[PDB]
DNA sequence: CAAAATGTAAACAAGA
DNA sequence: TCTTGTTTACATTTTG
């Protein structure tokens, strides 16, 4: 199908939001955007290496270490408490200020 | 308009 | 070899 209107940064944020202690590991995004969005369950090279790229670049995707190795692999992925509500409605589609 | 934000691709590295 | 994470590069879109 065609892609979806939601930004990079728009998808990151709401799988943190929906992680229910607001934390999520690099899969759980994956996991969280295909399952929402059937369009990336094709040709997973290219938009994940976007999503790779938007956690790193962006202040505010801030990586915390983990627990012990057990929940898959990686560090959890959080929000800087700044750009919590960095989006408007809760509708994803541009952000505020 | 200029600058910033964004999308996309890719070189690169650490580690299991 | 694969996964994760960082970084530079460039074109297009959006914002200020
Ligand atoms: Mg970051």
């Amino acid at each position: 199908g065609p892609k979806p209107p939601y930004s990079y940064i728009a998808l990151i944020t709401m799988a943190i939001q929906n992680a229910p202690e607001k934390k999520i590991t690099l899969n759980g995004i994956y996991q969280f955007i295909m399952d929402r969005f059937p369009f990336y369950r094709e040709n997973k090279q290219g938009w994940q290496n976007s999503i790779r790229h938007n956690l790193s670049l962006n202040e505010c995707f801030v990586k915390v270490p983990r627990d012990d190795k057990k929940p898959g692999k990686g560090s959890y992925w959080t929000l800087d408490p700044d750009s919590y509500n960095m989006f408007e409605n809760g509708s994803f589609l541009r952000r505020r200020r």
